[PDB]
């Protein structure tokens, strides 16, 4: 999830 989330924003 962390990175999920750093590469959609």
């Amino acid at each position: 999830l962390a990175e999920a989330l750093h590469c959609a924003l």
